[PDB]
RNA sequence: AAUAGGAGUAGCUUGGGGACAUUCGUAUUCAGAUGUCAGAGGUGAAAUUCUUAGAUUUUCUGGAGACGAACAACUGCGAAAGCAUUUGUCUAAAAUACUUCCAUUAAUCAAGAACGAAAGUUAAGGGAGUGAAGACGAUCAGAUACCGUCGUAAUCUUAAC
RNA sequence: CAUAUUUGGUAGGACCCGAGAGGCUUUGAACUAAGCGUGAUGAGAUUGAAGUCAGACGAAAGUCUGAUGGAGGAUCGAGUUGAUACUGACGUGCAAAUCGUUCAUUUCAAUCACGUUUAGGGGCGAAAGACUAAUCGAAAAGCCUAUUAGCUGGUUAUUUUCGAAAGAUCUCUCAGGAUCGCUGGAGUUGAUUAAUAUAAUUUUACCAGGUAGAGAUAAUGAUUAGAGGACAGGGCCUUGACCUAU
RNA sequence: ACAUCUCCCUAGUGCAGAUCUUGGUGGAAGUAGCAACUAUUCAAAUGAGAACUUUGAAGACUGAAGUGGAGAAGGGUUUCUUGUCAACUGUGAUUGAACAAGAGUUAGCCGCUCCUAAGGGAUAGCUGAAAAGUGUUUAAAGGGGUCCCCGUCUCAAAAGGGAAACAGGUUGAUAUUCCUGUGCCAAUAGUAUUAUGAGUUAGAUGGUAACAUAUAUAUAAAUGAACUCCUUUACAUAGGCUUUACACUCGGGGUGCGUUUUCUUUGCACUUUACCUUUAUAACAAACCUUGGAAUCAAUUUACUUGGAGAAGAGGUUCGUUGAACUCAAUUCAAAAAUUUGUUUUGUAGCAAUAGUAAUUCGUAAUUAUCCGAAGUGGUAAGGACUAUCCUUGAAAAAAGGAGGGAACGGCUUUGUGCUUUGCUACUCUUAAUACUUGUAUGAGCGUACCAACAACCGCAUCAGGUCUCCAAGGUUAACAGCCUCUGGUUAAAUAGAAAAAAGUAGGUAAGGGAAGUCGGCAAAAUAGAUCCGUAACUUCGGGAAAAGGAUUGGCUCUGAGGACAUUAAUGUUAACUCAGAACUGAAACGGACAAGGGGAAUCCGACUGUUUAAUUAAAACAUAGCAUUGUGAAAAGCCACAACUGGUAUUAACACAAUGUGAUUUCUGCCCAGUGCUUUGAAUGUCAACUUGAUGAAAUUCAAUCAAGCGCAGGUAAACGGCGGGAGUAACUAUGACUCUCUUAAGGUAGCCAAAUGCCUCGUCAUCUAAUUAGUGACGCGCAUGAAUGGAUUAACGAGAUUCCCACUGUCCCUACUUGCUAUCUAGCGAAACCACAGCCAAGGGAACGGGCUUGGCAAAAUCAGCGGGGAAAGAAGACCCUGUUGAGCUUUACUCUAGUCUGGCUUUGUGAAACGACUUAAGAGGUGCUACUUUUAAAGUUGUUUUACUUAUCCAUUUAUAGGGAUGAAUUUCCCAAUAUGGAGACAUAGCCAGGUGGGGAGUUUGACUGGGGCGGUACAUCUGUUAAAUAUUAACGCAGAUGUCCAAAGACAAGCUCAAAGAGAACAGAAAUCUCUUGUAGACUAAAAGGGGAAAAGCUUGUUUGAUUUCUAUUUUCAGAACAAGUAGAAAACGUGAAAGCGUGGCCUAUCGAUCCUUUAUAUUUGCAAAAUGACGUAAAUUACUUACUACUGUGCAUAUAGAGGUGUCUGAAAAGUUACCACAGGGAUAACUGGCUUGUGGCUGCCAAGCGCUCCUAGCGACGUAGCUUUUUGAUCCUUCGAUGUCGGCUCUUCCUAUCAUUGGGACGCAGAAGUCUCAAAGUGUCGGAUUGUUCACCCGCUAAUAGGGAACGUGAGCUGGGUUUAGACCGUCGUGAGACAGGUUAG
C-alpha cells in the first residue's frame, strides 16, 4: 500500500531530533590517569538549561593536567548542587552528593546517578530529571558491583565503572498535568517530529493497517508478535499480558 | 496569699504521651540452591486445588513486604480518637516539693475553631500475607450463604481530603 | 524436380484506426505538503486572575469591602488571513472557480517572506486517499511500442455470370473459434444413339406402425347410481361392507 | 513537353462518407456582443479629419489601508529625446507601453562583493561490476613559533553578522555615485632627515576611593614575548511607566496674497538648519564609591522594590540617553587672587548663510531687503529603567577589545668567541611631515534605466484575477474604521450618442394583517454606540452576562470637580482638556447621517482554543489535553532506514525512546482464555529439516540414527480480536409472574439507556405542545438489531454545528403595485462562437409497435421588427447508472505461488593449553581332538575423537588531543613501598559469508467458470439413463413434465436338472385377523439387486447339482455420431476349457443406466530391444602352447530408457493448479441487457353487467342481492423485453393551460320502502364550480376548519434551456445489524 509513518520515520529526513536548543553532548568526565590514581577537586561555575535533557547541565572548571590554563566541561546538574560548589572526580575523592567516584567505592543502599555501563564511556545510564539508581550490593571478592536501575531493575556492572552521587536536578517534572495543545507544540518544537499523533484505525487501511471498516472496525488482533515484518508490528509487539494492569 | 487559679524553680521525677531519624527479631513469601520419591493441600465428609517438568517435607543463602509475640496484668500513659522492637534527636505532661513569684487572673460556656477509629474519595509509591468484589468445588430440597480452593479493589507509606 | 504466377492458411504491425494498462531510464517541492534556519508583521476597544494597599468586623482562627494591580491557546473587533450563507451575481465570464453582499479569523498550535530539506508504489498527509507546477486510488518526460483488443468505427472504377447461411458437432463455450452443412471456381468421368444411369412423383405388389379416433360390459388408474344374493354395525328387525349381474 | 489499344512487365493504382488527415470555406450573423470601477462640459490649439490628442476654463473624483511615494522578485531598453502612422494600439486615434533614428544608467564611503548558519559539494576512508551510497570514520595533510608548537577542506544569507558620506546644486532622461562645499575610513615599504611629546645621565602620572589624566595643526605616544583567561559580535514574549525626536495644534510679532454689498484687527501661505566637531558642556533614568550608621521601620514605584551580606542622609564618580540644552565662548567692569566669581557688551557653537523660502527692484542676466518670540496635543518611532510568563529560556563565526603572565633590552671604543669583560657619556623611544631609493608605492570588480502593475511580472492578452516590503497629512471619532477635506494624483478603464416599454439585474418603497410561506423565517426587516439602572434558570462556581428588561442622549447660558509656578496660614502670577450637576430652548428631534448583538425556552452531538476534502464538503470527521496499554537497561538493547558498507531515533537513556488504543470535566467500567491472537516453560514430551553419524551393497544407490526451531502438549493474558440464550408452569377478584421446573454455553447483558442523527413491525401506547402533531417534547421499554475504553451513562462553558418551539419582527404571504440606477432598445463604430443529413404547419393512420417530410384528410399567399420558451424525442460527452469482456486497476484474507524482513540449525573464518568422557594402538597373561598351523583376556601403558573449562594473538566493541607501571566561589606555564601490545571491555562465542528448516499480506505476481424468462440466492436442464412431452418409420426443443445415476453381486455369475408363483375358498391340537400343515381353485393378479418402462410359466421366477467363460487373442460392425474419440453393445472367428446324456449353451448380470484424454506414476509381459569406439555368462567348448595363438558357441553386471497391457483422475465429466472485494475506481463494447416513457396483454386493481336463493314487517327485484356467471378499462400493480445505453435529464412540489366523463354540486327530470321536511336509487347533461390550514419526501394518507359542494381522471406517470433541489442516487461523515476482513445493508441519518 503506502508507507506507515514509524517506517516513514526511519528514512531520516524531517524526523531528525531539534537540535539548535541543545548545548553540547551531556557526556561526564573521560577517566584518565588522574581520576583513575587519585582525584581532582573541580568548581561548577555555571548551570544551563538543556530542553532536550530533561534536567540543567552544569559547566564546571578544571585546570589542564596535562598542560597550562583553565578547562570547561558539561556535567548533568543533580539536584541541590549550585554555583560555586565543589565537585570532586577520582578514586580517592571523598564521598557527597554530586561526586564522580567508582561505583565499588559506594557503601550499599546508596543514591547514585549518571552511571556507566563500562568505564569511561561517561554517564551513559540514569541521565533523566529526578532520576536515581541504587547500589544493591558489592561483589564479595570484588571486581562486580550490583546497582538497580531507575525502572527498578538490577543489573551488574564492574566495579571500576563510575557514576554520581546522589538524584538528577528538575524532579516531579511530569507531576504537572500538561495544560493545553500549544505546550504540547512548544514541547515538540524542541523535541522530534512527531506530532500530532493521528490514530493508525482513523485511516485507509492501505496507509495504516488498523484502518479502514466503515464504522472504524480493527478487525484483527492487536497483539502482534516481536517475530512480524516492520510494517506488521504497528500493534502490541510481543505482549506478555494486555487488559488493564492489575496486582 | 484561697485544702481556687496561673507562672517559676528542684529531683540519674515518671510513663507503650506526640514527631523525626535509627535499628533488631521472627514467622511468612519470592528467587537461587539442597536432598528425597508419591502423593500433598483441604472438610461434618469430601471434592475443586497443587504434585514425576519432582509437590508436600529437610537444610542453607540472598531479597521483599508485614508485624512486634511469649514476656503482658480486674498493668502504664494519652483531651478524646489512640498509643507497645533497639538506640538517638527534637518535643511536650502530671504529680510530688517549695517560708519562689503574681494578686483574682476564675468556673461552665450559644457563635466560631482545632483534633477526631474503621470504611469511603483523589493522587503518587509499595502491592508480601490478609483479602469487600469476582470465580469455581461442594453443602443442601434448592444455597447465588455459612464451609473449602482461587482471587482482583482495599489493607501498608507519603501527599491531600 | 525446377520455375512463373494465383489463391487459401500461419507467423509477423499483417485491412486501416482505436483502449484501461504493464515495464525500463531520467526530470520536478517556483505551486502544493510537512520539517528546518534567518528575518519580519499583526488599528482599536471589552473583561479584570494572582500579587499589593487601605478600611471594617472578628479573643481567636479568620472573614468581608473599596481601590490598586494587570493574568488569560479570555471577549468584541477593523485590517490581515480565510470563505458560512444568499444553492447571490456570473455561468460562449472580468475569471477553465471571478465578482457582490453576508459571514469566520485577528496574540498565537498566529500570519508573511526568503533560503532550505524530504521524489514516484516514492515522498509528505491535524487522514479527506489529501497533496506532490490548470497533471494523481500512483506526477511529468522519453522509450520497449506500430504493445495487446474474440470488441466499436471506417475499408476506394464499370459490366456480365453462378449465388448462400442464420441447422449441426466439440469448445472456460454461449457477442468467439474450429470442424459439418449449404456456395463458387477448376478439372476429370458420363453423355450425345429421344435413352440408360437417374428422380422432395405416382402405380402395382409388398411390408412396418399404435398418434388422431374409439373404449369403460378388455386390463390399469378413476368413477355415479340402484338391483339381486350369505361377515360387521345399529336398535327378532334393520343398516352396511362383501360377493353377482348391471 | 506530351502518348502508345502494338506487346508485355511493374506498382505507394482508382474514395462521398472513417466524431477520416490536412488545408481552405460557408449558413448561423452585421447578429451575440464591446454593462466591475458615481461625470463630464465649454472654449481654444494642432491636424486631412477630434466625444475619448494637446492647452485653458469649469465641473467632479482618488481621499494617505491613496490610481501618491519608494524599494524585492520577475521582466529588460519597455526608459528618454527626436521623428512618426503600412499593420497593431478588440471604438475613433493626429495618441501610444506600436514602428524609425538616435541618446542615456558614472561609487575607497550605497549595495553586492566578506563572514559564518540552516544547508550543499568534496578530500581522507570504505563499500558497490561500475554508476553511485556515504562523509574523520583505522590520515605520514593550513596556521603560529629559533628545527619546534598547533590544524579536515570547500561553497552556502542582495532582509542574520559585517568600516567608511552627508548637505546643497544640476540634466531631455542618473544622481549618497555627476557638480560645489564640507568630511570620514582603511592601508600608508625601505633608508635618511626633520619638527611633536616621552624616558636617560631598563618602562609616565593624579585621585582615600569609585575613578581620572597627553587638546601635539592632529587626544598622537601611558615597555612588554611565549603561553593563558575573559568580553563585544550576540539575540524570546507580554504589560505598563518614562525620556527624546519628527509630526500635529494654539497664541504673538514680521512678509505677501485672498474674502471684503454687509460683518470680520480675518483666511491662507512663508517665518528654514543636516551629517560632521572621541562634538564641548548642561540635563536626567540608572550603576558604583567615600562618608553616614537606621525598628517607632525608613527610603520608595502606576506596579514592588532596597537595606548591618550597610539603608536613609551627605558628598562624589561612571555609563547610557541625548546633541549648543546651560555661562557656552569671547569681551566688560567689579570682587576672588599670584588664578576664581558676579555685572555689561557681543554671537543662530563651528558647520551656517553665501545655502533654502516668501519677497523686492533692475532685462545682458543681475541686485537690494527678509528670515522669530512663547506654549500645548500625545499620533509615530526609538531608547531606558522595570515587572511578569515557559514541562519553551530564545544561532554562530569572521572580526575587534580588555585582563593575566613576566621572555627581551642604553650608544661609542676594545680584547677573546652575531656572543662576552674592560674605558667613556648628548642618547633610547614616539606620532606626523619631508627627501631619497627600491617594478609604474592609493583606493579592485560587478550592479545603478523603467515598471513594480491604476497596461510593463504570472494568468496563451494593454485580463474587474494573483503578486512581497516600507513611508502615512486635516476634520468627525475609541479609531490607522466609515464619511468628507489638504498635499500629491486622476477624470483612462475594449466605445459613444438618442430614446425609453417589456423583460433583466443592482436597488428603493409600500395600506391592513403578521409566517396563514417554504425543505427550513431562506431572503429582507427588527436589534445595534455610549452613560445610568437592573439582570434568571443553571453552573466544573470560573461563568451564565452586553443575559433578560428598562431609562437617557440635540443646541445654548450657567454652576461644581480635577494643575503649575512665588510672596508667611492667607495673598498673588498662571494651563491643558475631561468629567458631574442645573436652567432655558425646539415639531420629545437628538448613537439624527455614520457605524451598529435579534432574543428567549429547549433537545442532540462534539468538551474546549485548534485542523481538514486547492475548484460542488468546515462537520457530528480529525487534532487536543486527560485515561490506559505494550516493548526496551543499550554498541551482541528497543524501534526504523540502506544493495552493500553504513545510517536514523541519538547533542538520546526509563520523570526516556519507540509503538498503540481511547478522547475535557463528572460518574463508572459487569461476565467469558473456549474460538481466533499474542505470550510463558521444556527432553519427561508427540510430530518435525539440511548437514552430520552408522549399517548395507562391487559401487552409485538403498536404509537407519541425531534435545533445531516451529507446531503439538501445558500454562498466562479481554482498557488482545471478539462474544454476551431459549422454553414451560406458578399468587384469597382480574391481570401479571417475585417463585418453580427445564434444555443449553466460553459467557448467556450487570450499572445504565431508549421508538434518541440508534425501534423492522411502526406514523408502537400514554401525556404535553398546536386548532389540527407521522413532527417536537416528557414518558413507557420481552430492545428486528441498546449497553460498559467498539468506551457506556452524565454534563456547565462553548459552536459559520444538527434539530423544535415561543416573543419581538417583517412585501415570506394574503396580493401585488409604484419607483431609481445600470442594461436591454435605436443609430454610428468595431464584431465572434456553439450549433448545422436535408430541413422546417397540422391531424390521424399504418411503420422498428410516440413522424418535419410517408398514405389520407385538414389546408396553404410575400417580406419582416420586438419578444418568448410548446416542439425540433434542441445543444454537450463515445451512459459516470445497469449488463458484458476469459481488458484492467485499486483494496483484503486462514485464495494460489512466492518474497523483503525475521528466528533457528549447520559449515567456513576460528587459535593456544588444562581437566573430565569414549575409541584405537603397543606391552604382559590365557585357551583348543596331529618337528608343522590357530585364537582370547588384562594395563587407563601408547595414539586419537567428545564435554567442561582457562588463555589470549584471530576477531569485536568502547575510549581519548590514544599523555606517569602498581600499592599507603583563590593561585598553580619559560614522597615511601612493590614492579621492570595506546588504554579498557568482550573473545574463539560473536560477527561476516554460504547453505538449510521455520516464520512471513510487510512486499510482489496472479486466480476467483457457465447455463441463466435480465442480476442473484437457488437449481443443473453442465456427464448421463427411463417413460412422457414428440404431432402412429425415424428425427425433435424449453429452468417441459414424472423421475432415476456415480453402485451392488463368489452369487443375485455360468451350465444343467427339478419345480411354480401372488391369491382365494374349504379343512386341522396349542392357534386367534395374521404362524405351520393339507386338499381344491389359481395366464402370473408373484417375482425378476436397485429407477421407470419393456420381456419372461416345462422360465428369464423359485429349489437343487456341478462349477468360475466375470478366460486369452482378433475382426466385421451397431449405438452416440464427424457417421472421429471414448463408453456401451451385436454377430462371428483363433485358443484353452466349463457344463450337459447328447443336441447344445457359456466371451458377465433378461433388455434399456451404473462412467474418463495427453503427460505422469505403478505393476505385469518379451529365444523382441537400446544406453552411441569397446567389454562385465565364461576363457563355455575344442584344438594349440615359444603367444596379443587359433577356431567354434540362442540364452551375460547394477541403474536408467523403451515397447505392449492394465490400474491410480480429471462429476464445470472431448480433461486450467485458483478466494473475497470496489458507494475510490478506470477502459472496451452493449438497447444482443435493467432502472424512464411508449407498445402488446389485463393476471391483479378499478368500473359496468346478467341472474333470483335469501334479505328488505309483509313483499324476488322500492332498495338490495348472494351462491354463481358476462363484459369493459388501463388513473393501479404486474407479466413483458419490441423501441432507445457515441444519453429521451432519474421523484415530488410549485406554477400554467387544455381535453375527457365512468356527474360530486349547480339546470331539467324519472322512481322510491314518500305525508311534508328531508333523504335515497336513477337519466339527459362536461355550460359552470370544486377551498383555508395542521402533519409528510410523499402519490397516497390522516386530522381540524370553512364551503354550496370541497367529483374523478388524461395531457411523454402533464409541466427541470418554467422554477425548486426536500427526497432515491456520486465523492465526506454517523449509529445499528450483517461480513474474519476489506467492506455490505428498498436499514436508518447529516453534509454536499
Amino acid at each position: 500500500g503506502r508507507v506507515i509513518r514509524g517506517q516513514r520515520k526511519g528514512r531520516g529526513s524531517i524526523f531528525k531530533s531539534h537540535n539548535h536548543h541543545r548545548k553540547g553532548a551531556a557526556k561526564l568526565r573521560h577517566l584518565d590517569y588522574c581520576e583513575k590514581k587519585g582525584y581532582i577537586k573541580g568548581l561548577v561555575k555555571d548551570i544551563i538549561h538543556d530542553p532536550g535533557r530533561g534536567a540543567p547541565l552544569a559547566k564546571v572548571i578544571f585546570k589542564r593536567t596535562e598542560k597550562y590554563g583553565k578547562k570547561e566541561e558539561l556535567i548533568i546538574a543533580s539536584e541541590g548542587m549550585f554555583t560555586g560548589q565543589y565537585i570532586s572526580c577520582g578514586t580517592k575523592a571523598p564521598l557527597s552528593v554530586g561526586n564522580i567516584l567508582p561505583i565499588g567505592k559506594m557503601p550499599e543502599g546508596t543514591l547514585i546517578c549518571n552511571l556507566e555501563h563500562r568505564t569511561g564511556n561517561r554517564g551513559t545510564l540514569v541521565k533523566a530529571s529526578g532520576c536515581y539508581a541504587t547500589v544493591v550490593g558489592q561483589s564479595e571478592d570484588g571486581k562486580k558491583t550490583k546497582v538497580r536501575l531507575p525502572s527498578g531493575a538490577k543489573k551488574t556492572i564492574d566495579a571500576k565503572a563510575r557514576a554520581m552521587v546522589g538524584v538528577v536536578g528538575a524532579g516531579g517534572r511530569i507531576d504537572k498535568p500538561i495544560l493545553k495543545a500549544g505546550v504540547a507544540h512548544h514541547k515538540y518544537r524542541v523535541k522530534r517530529n512527531c506530532w500530532p499523533k493521528v490514530r493508525g484505525v482513523a485511516m485507509n487501511p492501505v496507509e495504516h493497517p488498523h484502518g479502514g471498516g466503515n464504522h472504524q472496525h480493527i478487525g484483527h488482533p492487536s497483539t502482534v508478535s516481536r517475530s512480524a515484518p516492520a510494517g506488521q508490528k504497528v500493534g502490541l509487539i510481543a505482549a506478555r499480558r494486555t487488559g488493564l494492569l492489575r496486582g
